[PDB]
DNA sequence: TCGTATAAGCAGTCCGCG
DNA sequence: GCGGACTGCTTAT
């Protein structure tokens, strides 16, 4: 095979690199690399070496790394740029893996783990580690195993063994009901004491060292409690064990107000899954515990115990061990799913980075640009120091309120990367400027030609139109793997409508599900043997296919993200190719975009159905318009229509066959007029919106800017087997709203957009009646706590208080004196509830933290005093009369002159 | 919330608005 | 009570 880097280090002068050698074998090596770094030389010199604007350069090849950084420190005091790739470790790996690296993930070593610590006195401190480790459960990859140390001894109890034979067993016959797939994965190993069980996991840790270490706030909690704990047991030499290379750095990570600690470890890289999952699921979720994500991601039951977690190894060590060797395996089912590990790796080794440095666009993109270029003997520039600018970005049409029953949308492809590959952006393709009209003048081509000689956007900025830059270049790579990977998404969706069509004729028979690549279009024959399968069988069938259509997510959506970041990156002063003209001429092209297709788009329909100045585009934001197709129905006639998929498919065909190639001509005018290197402004049919044929549905409504809700029939192909809500913006999509409220917002838009006025009436009525019977958590607002003690004016709301950190206030007085009670965590979520006048808290409204139960000794008084109608006119009834009023619709009867009957 | 960008919505405080 | 000025938070893109 060919070698692959595992982890790479600079310690001093010396590279450290664990790495796979060609026979598969795991290796560590120190090296003695001698980095070369750049200047600018006179022309008449002879040299293969150029920055990435043509200008000579000599190499400096350096004793060490140490004179290397020196050397860089010495250009600063003289005032000459410093060239060449300043992070050694990376021109290590660029010299080391000369090629597209080809890893194998069956010789990574993936630890997960879990730990538990019994504390009386609140929270276990991972900075003092003063009470005992008594469990730690640690999922080995590569041996698949969960190696399990269990503490039988403490000061805060003696315990019996863990008996994985009550593990195995049901909830219902006492047991714990670790999953049957892991007990026979379990290795158990007991300890009479802590010392031999941490001496004992250091040893087992040099055995099996981890090359990506995961868990969940393993990084926040597990790594620094481990570490600390070591520390204070054995000392430091004994804890910095924990690093391969034994060496260790206490990082302190800085945000806007205050500050907390890390562990660095070198030579293993970290990956905790609460961060891999923040960035990469796309969710924003009410709480963080691995409890809520769990269900969310998996829909498994809600980790079950009596008493406060502070007593539960006493009380019941078997549960307590069962437990932390299930949080374990939690963690590797939602990476099964979402397959963020696999992405990370992916991404990594790509760019030849620090595989921990996925987290970072700047970083990854700093690697893949510095590759791209040493192998043409290039020399990148040196990082420079910029002050925070605000630059401005994409446009969105305000829309008229309202109901709109047709509408068609169109969306462009990738649209700023495509921006950047048709323009061609770089860094070294800047040609200069141009005299710029107001951007009105462009949108309507009444503006002078910006140049007959190079790329323009409207902003004022030139390009060259002789060679890619290596932005484009490098951006279109990744583009074009994010194609592939959506492509086998949308296929898993299609396929998915394909099994619950079917599932509305389920076969009575025993069968086996069938054994298909849902990543590819079903075949005719997978249709027909579809089509006789009993329910079950379809069913497994459905969750695979949903499982593939996620995994396709994953993959398509974060490199979507690494593509856009690359953009957002020329507007961060961090990035070695920060430059705001190239971030503005990036946003600017494509308000002109947006704003020249949405008059494209009208005059093209203006024409066709024979009027002037009527606005068939009604709605638009950075990259997508919303045609309203009213007119187009009206001109065969609704009576003409068989069915819904009868006007669906006539609007399919009309957006296919007369309206994109109209869009089409529009942005290959503009790509001339802007004399742009490449067309690559691709818009297509989106969404076909409207109501079901026949019903009194309004189809879709918007009620201002980045909030509408359509009835969708047919996204990007996928023809729906039921109409699917698209809702962008509404309380419905926002993690702050109440549960019980967004499920009860979004039935009043299904009745609104499917059913009508009446129907919606209908619902109101019964939701206003029976509300309030919602469990307390489903009607509890969700929002972040920032800045607690900033608003805390002894215990009680400073000036400007906001509503939220009132209630953490207010929680704060009512557990006073109680270090067992759980603490609001600064930074962390809340659930938030109103209280009635005259309540015992003191104060209107009450915080405690999100995905828990509220401590009992208040939990009865909280239920008890709880404002019912503040609730219900905030989170619900508001939002409800701002999406009715928009829709021109009553959610309650209004009285007519029947009632006289 | 360490980790690419801007646009823009709504809740809530504070206080004006004769 | 509603709006603007502003903080806080959260979406859409
Ligand atoms: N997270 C982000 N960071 C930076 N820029 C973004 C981000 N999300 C969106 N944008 C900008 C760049 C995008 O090209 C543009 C429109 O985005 P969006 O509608 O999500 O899809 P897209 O056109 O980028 O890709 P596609 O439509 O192919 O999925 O807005
Ligand atoms: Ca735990
Ligand atoms: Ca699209
Ligand atoms: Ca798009
Ligand atoms: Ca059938
Ligand atoms: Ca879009
Ligand atoms: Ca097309
Ligand atoms: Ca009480």
């Amino acid at each position: 095979m060919k070698e692959f880097y595992l982890t790479v280090e600079q310690i001093g002068d010396s590279i450290f690199e664990r790495y796979i050698d060609s026979n598969g074998r795991e290796r560590t090596r120190e090296v003695e690399y001698k980095p070369s770094l750049f200047a600018h030389c006179p022309e008449s010199q002879a040299t293969k070496y150029f920055d990435i604007y043509g200008k000579p350069c000599t190499r400096k090849l350096f004793a060490n790394m140490r004179d290397a950084s020196q050397w860089i420190k010495r250009m600063e005091d003289i005032g000459l740029e410093a060239l060449g790739m300043d992070d050694f470790k990376l021109a290590y790996l660029s010299d080391t893996y000369n090629y597209e690296i080809k890893y194998d993930h069956t010789k990574i070593r993936v630890a997960n783990f879990d730990i538990e610590v019994t504390s009386p006195d609140g929270f276990p401190e991972p900075s003092q580690a003063k009470h005992p480790i008594d469990a730690i459960t640690h999922y080995d990859s590569i041996d698949d195993r969960f190696y399990v140390f269990d503490l039988l001894n403490s000061p805060y109890g003696n315990v019996e063994e863990w008996s994985i034979e009550i593990a195995a067993k049901l909830q219902e016959q006492g047991g714990d009901e670790v999953p049957s797939e892991i007990i026979d994965k379990i290795i158990y190993m007991p300890f009479d004491n802590e010392k031999e069980l941490l001496m004992e996991y250091l040893n087992f840790w040099q055995q099996k060292t981890p090359v990506i270490l995961t868990g969940w706030n393993v990084e926040s909690f597990a790594i620094p409690y481990v570490y600390n704990r070591i520390k204070n047991i054995f000392g430091e030499s004994t804890a910095k064990r924990l690093s391969p290379h034994r060496k260790t750095r206490v990082k302190v990570i800085e945000n806007m107000y205050g500050s907390r600690e890390i562990i660095t470890l070198f030579g293993i890289s970290v990956l905790d899954y609460i961060d891999l999952y923040k960035k990469f699921s796309f969710t924003n979720q009410p709480s963080y515990s691995l409890d809520y994500i769990s269900e969310f991601e998996l829909n498994v039951g809600k980790l079950k115990y009596d008493g406060p977690i502070s007593k539960l190894r006493e009380s019941n060590h078997q549960r307590y061990i069962s437990y932390n060797i299930i949080a374990v395996y939690r963690v590797l089912q939602i990476d099964a799913k979402r397959q963020f590990i696999n992405l990370s790796l992916d991404m990594g080794y790509y760019a030849k980075i620090q595989i921990q440095s996925v987290f970072s666009p700047i970083k990854t993109w700093d690697a893949i640009i510095f590759n791209s270029l040493k192998e043409q003997n290039k020399v990148i520039p040196q990082g420079r120091s910029h002050p925070v600018q605000p630059y401005p970005g994409a446009f969105v049409k305000e829309p008229i309120p309202n109901r709109y029953k047709y509408v068609m949308s169109f969306d462009l492809t990738s649209l700023y990367p495509s921006i950047i590959r048709q323009v061609n952006i770089s860094p070294e393709t800047i040609a200069g400027t141009f005299k710029v009209a107001p951007l009105h003048d462009y949108i309507n081509a009444v503006a002078e030609r910006p140049s007959d000689v190079y790329s323009c956007s409207p902003n004022g900025m030139m390009y060259y139109k002789d060679r890619d830059g290596v932005v484009p270049t490098e951006i279109t790579k990744v583009f074009n793997q994010r194609k592939e990977h959506k492509g086998y998404m949308l296929a898993a969706q299609r396929n998915g409508e394909i099994i619950k069509e079917a599932l509305h004729n389920p076969n009575l028979s025993v069968d086996e599900p069938l054994d298909v690549d849902y990543r590819f279009d079903f075949s005719d024959e997978i249709k027909e043997k579809i089509k006789k399968l009993s329910a079950k069988s379809l069913n497994e069938m459905l969750f695979r296919a949903q499982r593939t259509e996620v995994a396709g997510m994953t993959a398509q959506i974060n490199r979507k993200l690494l593509i856009n970041s690359l953009y957002g990156a020329l507007g961060n002063v961090w990035f070695r190719y920060y430059d705001l003209r190239n971030a503005t001429a990036i946003t600017t092209f494509g308000q002109m975009a947006l704003q020249w297709i949405e008059r494209k788009v009208n005059e093209y329909l203006n024409e066709v159905c024979g009027t002037e100045g009527e606005a068939f585009v009604l709605y638009g934001d950075t990259d997508s318009i919303y045609v309203s197709a009213d007119k187009i129905i009206d001109k065969v006639g609704e009576s003409k229509f068989r069915d819904t998929n009868h006007w669906v498919d006539f609007l399919d065909k009309f957006a296919r066959e007369r309206m994109e190639p109209a869009i089409d001509r529009g942005f290959r005018e503009m790509c001339e007029y802007m004399n742009n290197k490449q067309h690559l402004m691709f818009m297509d049919r989106e969404a076909i919106a409207g109501p079901p044929l026949g019903s009194k549905g309004i189809g879709g409504f918007w009620t201002g800017k980045k909030r509408y809700a359509l009835n969708v029939w047919d996204m990007e192909g996928t023809r729906y087997a039921e109409p699917k809500l698209k809702i962008m913006g509404l309380e419905t999509q926002k993690s702050s709203t109440p549960k019980a409220v967004q499920k009860a917002l979004k039935e009043c838009i299904r009745r609104m957009l499917q059913e009508g006025e009446e129907s919606l009436q209908e619902y109101f009525k019964e939701f206003e009646k029976e509300f309030r019977q919602l469990n307390y958590i489903s009607i509890a607002s969700v929002s972040s706590a920032n800045n607690i003690a900033k608003y805390d004016v002894g215990g009680f709301p400073g000036p400007k208080c906001p509503f939220h950190i009132r209630g953490i206030l207010t929680y704060n007085r009512a557990i006073k004196g109680n270090i067992d009670a759980p603490q609001v965590v600064e930074g962390e979520k809340v659930y938030v509830l109103p209280l009635r006048e005259g309540n015992p808290f003191g104060d209107k409204c009450i915080a405690w933290p999100s995905g828990t139960e509220i401590t009992d000794l208040i939990k009865d008084d909280v239920l008890h005093w709880m404002d019912y109608t503040v609730l219900l006119e905030k989170t619900f009834i508001k939002p409800l009369e701002g999406f009715t009023s928009a829709a021109k619709l009553d959610y309650e009867k209004k009285a007519s002159l029947f009632d006289m009957f």
